[PDB]
């Protein structure tokens, strides 16, 4: 078991027993997944608990499973721990299940869609920009990540439900109180720890009723969907919650209740880190953030509301946001289990083995970009642009199982982020961290919550 990347040829750290490589994860997986690339080379291999696992860091062995055999032998991404009904999710569904959540969901995010969901945004951003004037008026720092979040969590309900929830109103709101409680994949947690190393555990924790995702917030989420569906069942807008009851004629009741979580999750979750992570770079870059008001203000003109278009106009705006997701990946690594035996640009790969592309690892590589630590937009440039690899640079994955919401958390992130600046100017102050710590768990944050200033312009 434990010698399958010796006897394949491949480099990699030596494994303890039952442990695999797993206490090399002390140091946070990112961090270890550099020191590996940097030792080992191109290729390596490692073991988490009895798994084996080959990171790949050469570009077209990453576009050869992300685009090209993806259907026929890198469907799928590592099963995970007792997850229940929510087994059905599309993000965790495999084979022919996600298929169909596959084409039933993407057209979801669409142009007329996306376009439909900016007034509405519109509506949310107001909510934004005055209560963050209110800390401008109270004049004491900011915990970007909660009033983001909260942002978030609004944006998410009202378009994909049509259900405006008012959660900017209430810095008290069973919500977002319960959705950041859904999944801490920590190892300091002895339970994760746990069932990451022994699996054979999983199946029967699945009989026991116990979840990743605590009884408590699932239940509050299975309940609100419940009735977000019934509140539509009363009236006489074409969205991710009708375009799945316009299946029910073969997406099931659960069915269509996990997808709401996933979606939910990613909408509150993902948008309101990348937006901390944003407003810290652009806090600590000044040259940068007057650099896009000044592009802001010239598209949209004495702080004239964005819309649909105005936002893809906005050149830098794009820059900023792709620098820092170049940084902060919140993806890590990206994973796809190899379903056969098979043969990938000159390597064999058994069944089994979960394939692993490093993105965090190939996003800082001191060998395709140059001054790789730092925060350089200019990077991303028309001028610059072309010079950067598609296989390297992988914030929303790619291929078939990249990311649904990719153009969705691109202009509500965008839409968040013109409505701010074109109102506040934001700068460091005592208990802003200087550099950033991203934590070691399992999700990729800074250890100490995005806390800046903030100046009414
Ligand atoms: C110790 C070793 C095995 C580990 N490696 C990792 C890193 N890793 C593979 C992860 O991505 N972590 C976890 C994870 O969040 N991914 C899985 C888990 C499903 C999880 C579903 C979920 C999550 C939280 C709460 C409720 C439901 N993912 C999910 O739906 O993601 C929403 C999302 C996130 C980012 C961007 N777009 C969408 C799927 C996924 C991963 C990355 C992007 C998109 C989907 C699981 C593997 C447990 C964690 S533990
Ligand atoms: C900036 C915010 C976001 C980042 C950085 C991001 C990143 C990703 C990445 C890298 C993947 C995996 C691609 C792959 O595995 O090849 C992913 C998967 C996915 N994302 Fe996004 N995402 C973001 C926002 C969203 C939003 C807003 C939604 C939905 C509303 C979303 C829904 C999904 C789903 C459902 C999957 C699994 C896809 C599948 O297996 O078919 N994520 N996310």
């Amino acid at each position: 078991s434990h010698g399958l990347f010796k006897k394949l040829g491949i480099p990699g750290p030596t494994p303890l027993p039952f442990l695999g490589n797993i206490l090399s994860y002390h140091k946070g997986f990112c961090m270890f997944d550099m020191e590996c690339h940097k030792k080992y080379g191109k290729v390596w291999g490692f073991y988490d608990g009895q798994q084996p696992v080959l990171a790949i860091t050469d570009p077209d062995m990453i576009k050869t499973v992300l685009v090209k055999e993806c259907y026929s032998v890198f469907t799928n991404r590592r099963p995970f721990g007792p997850v229940g009904f929510m087994k059905s999710a599309i993000s965790i569904a495999e084979d022919e299940e996600w298929k169909r959540l596959r084409s039933l969901l993407s057209p979801t995010f669409t142009s007329g869609k996306l376009k439909e969901m900016v007034p509405i945004i519109a509506q949310y951003g107001d909510v934004l920009v005055r209560n963050l004037r209110r800390e401008a008026e109270t004049g004491k720092p900011v915990t970007l990540k909660d009033v983001f979040g909260a942002y978030s969590m609004d944006v998410i309900t009202s378009t994909s439900f049509g259900v405006n929830i008012d959660s900017l109103n209430n810095p008290q709101d069973p919500f977002v109180e319960n959705t950041k409680k859904l999944l801490r994949f920590d190892f300091l947690d002895p339970f994760f720890l746990s069932i990451t190393v022994f699996p054979f555990l999983i199946p029967i924790l699945e009989v026991l009723n116990i979840c990743v995702f605590p009884r408590e917030v699932t239940n509050f989420l299975r309940k609100s969907v419940k009735r977000m569906k019934e509140s539509r069942l009363e009236d006489t807008r074409v969205d991710f919650l009708q375009l799945m009851i316009d299946s029910q004629n073969a997406l099931s009741d659960l069915e269509l209740v996990a997808q709401s979580i996933i979606f939910i999750f990613a909408g509150y979750e993902t948008t309101s880190s990348v937006l901390s992570f944003i407003m810290y770079e652009l806090a600590t870059h000044p040259d940068v953030q007057q650099k896009l008001q000044e592009e802001i203000d010239a598209v949209l003109p004495n702080k004239a509301p964005p819309t649909y278009d105005t936002v893809l106009q906005m050149e830098y705006l794009d820059m900023v946001v792709n620098e820092t997701l170049r940084l902060f990946p919140i993806a890590m690594r990206l994973e796809r289990v190899c379903k056969k035996d098979v043969e990938i640009n000159g390597m064999f790969i058994p069944k089994g083995v979960v394939v692993m592309i490093p993105s965090y690892a190939l996003h800082r590589d001191p060998k395709y970009w140059t001054e790789p630590e730092k925060f350089l937009p200019e990077r991303f440039s028309k001028k610059n642009k072309d010079n950067i690899d598609p296989y390297i640079y992988t914030p929303f994955g790619s291929g078939p199982r990249n990311c649904i919401g990719m153009r969705f958390a691109l202009m509500n992130m965008k839409l968040a982020l013109i409505r701010v600046l074109q109102n506040f100017s934001f700068k460091p102050c005592k208990e802003t961290q200087i550099p950033l710590k991203l934590s070691l768990g399992g999700l990729l944050q800074p250890e100490k919550p995005v806390v800046l200033k903030v100046e009414s312009r």
